């Protein structure tokens, strides 16, 4: 005949947009069951009705009221359509209540599964964007009170205690557009090649916004039914890999700015081969002799780059590489993030030297290698990442002088287009620059790193396939192609003027 109680407001939580304002994550009123067992206990021959209201069993029903015929409170069925929600309150069933709260619905889906994550059952981010940024997005719930009977009857209401507080918009540097073409594009490179995963990441070099970041494969946030947990990993943010030959490009700027190698100069990689104690550096094709520094990268030669890496050190190839963030936290707080490794010696000796030249040893992420390949792009200025809309450019650091920055550029662009470059990676209209890869784990991930226009960057892109079970593994083959068709629709959705047109 009188008890109050401190019942939750729950808050509206925060509308997840793109960074045009698309929606990505949208709170959606729900309508949520209740029932007081003390007052069903009064009202048995009702049972049945409510039991196949509810899509339950008639006994099982009746078995789970009569277990809690004690309690005060159980769970009905949670998240309805207010439609749904009205259609048992109409059946005037003695102890049924409602509940007016909030679920997230996910209008893209599995298009950009991976980024924006999803909540639990209790509205709590727990994935992605939804867990990064929580705090943002929740708000802050009210309180209100509420006279209870002793048989747990609503009786009336008693005050407002706190009001809820809304959570905040949140608008993401995903351009959703992008992120369908990346994503549908993707996913045909895998059946293509036969690929068991993949994962693909733009971002715009001179902002460090992330535009476009899908992972093969995903799943549908809006139906959470035995997901495994393959599909649910962010590959992109938390797989790790050799990259390879896609790091050649910085033992180049390090060779560039040693004042001791110019593009010009000849390194002698016969017969393939080289040896170094009882470690033998393999180039992968090893019918050359003399070949100039970007024959070296058309080659993949990591004779010549080891050679290199001999003369001017592995300090200045460890401090471009570190500098540029390559196994460095990203700082973009997002679940299960790593790092990966950039190793470190008081001595370099020869054979952590060359390793570390051409790729091998050192373990990154797709995200941390865009980044780098986006510093490269910016004429040698490192921008911060960031998965939210950036209006106000923060300050880089001059990573790599703008003229050693500017030399690399050049050459990644006759890596594409010169004869036996990666052709396939290159942009109609446009002149693109990248780098081929490859990371074995037999299995190998397809690698490739790029920007574009070469000649005024705007864009960096990566792709990563993962195992290869059609074509070559080789990175260029299988990888670049993607690369050209997102690439392609990147510059096109941007406006950027193309750079090679007759």
């Amino acid at each position: 005949g009188g008890s109050v109680r401190h019942i939750a407001i729950p808050a509206h939580r925060g509308l997840i947009t793109d960074r045009n304002g698309e929606p990505l994550a949208v709170s959606t009123p729900v309508t949520t069951l209740w029932a007081n067992p003390k007052e069903l206990m009064t009202a048995k021959e009702r049972w049945p009705q409510l039991a196949a209201a509810l899509g339950q069993d008639t006994k099982l029903f009746a078995d789970r009221i009569e277990q809690n015929a004690e309690r005060e409170f159980i769970y009905l069925v949670r998240g309805l359509t207010p439609e749904q929600g009205e259609g048992v309150i109409a059946l005037k069933v003695p102890g049924v209540y409602s509940i007016e709260e909030f679920r997230r619905f996910y209008p893209a889906g599995e298009v950009v599964a991976h980024a924006v994550g999803f909540t639990d059952v209790d509205d709590r981010g727990r994935e992605g964007i939804e867990l990064a940024f929580d705090e943002w997005l929740a708000g802050v719930p009210g309180k209100r009170q509420v006279l209870k009977d002793r048989r747990g009857r609503v009786i009336k209401d008693v005050q407002v205690t706190k009001n809820a507080k809304p959570g905040k918009t949140l608008a993401l540097s995903i351009d959703l557009r992008l992120q369908y073409l990346a994503h549908r594009e993707l996913r045909n490179a895998l059946l293509e090649n036969g690929a068991k995963a993949g994962s693909l990441v733009i971002m715009d070099v001179k902002t460090g916004e992330i535009l476009a970041m899908t992972n093969q494969p995903t799943y549908n946030p809006n139906n959470r039914r035995n997901l495994q947990p393959a599909a649910m990993r962010n590959r992109a943010m938390i797989d790790v890999f050799e990259p390879g030959s896609t790091v050649k490009p910085f033992s180049m700027s390090a060779a560039l700015a040693s004042g001791r190698w110019k593009p010009s100069d000849i390194v002698d990689v016969y017969p393939g081969t080289l040896q170094i104690g009882r470690y033998t550096i393999r180039d992968v094709s090893r019918n050359s002799r003399q070949l100039d520094l970007t024959g070296i990268l058309i080659k993949s030669s990591n004779v010549g780059i080891s050679k290199i890496a001999f003369d001017i050190g592995a300090e200045s190839i460890y401090s471009v590489m570190q500098q540029v963030g390559l196994g460095q936290d990203t700082g973009l707080g997002f679940p299960g993030e790593r790092v990966g490794n950039l190793p470190n010696h008081r001595k370099w000796p020869k054979a952590e030297t060359a390793t570390l030249a051409y790729g091998y040893g050192l373990s990154v992420t797709a995200i941390q290698l865009a980044h780098a390949y986006a510093a490269l792009a910016n004429d040698g200025k490192s921008v911060p990442l960031s998965m939210t809309r950036v209006d106000r450019v923060p300050d880089g650091v001059q990573v790599i002088s703008p003229e050693v920055a500017s030399t690399v550029q050049g050459m990644l662009q006759q890596v594409v287009e010169a004869q036996g470059g990666v052709f396939r990676a290159q942009v109609p209209g446009y002149h693109a620059a990248g780098k081929s890869g490859t990371a074995r784990k037999n299995a190998y991930r397809s690698l490739f790193a790029g920007f574009a226009p070469a000649t005024d960057p705007r864009i960096a892109m990566v792709v990563v396939i993962d195992e290869p079970s059609k074509a070559g593994y080789f990175g260029g083959l299988v990888s670049a192609p993607v690369f050209s068709k997102v690439m392609a629709g990147a510059l096109r959705l941007m406006n950027v003027p193309p750079d090679n047109l007759p």
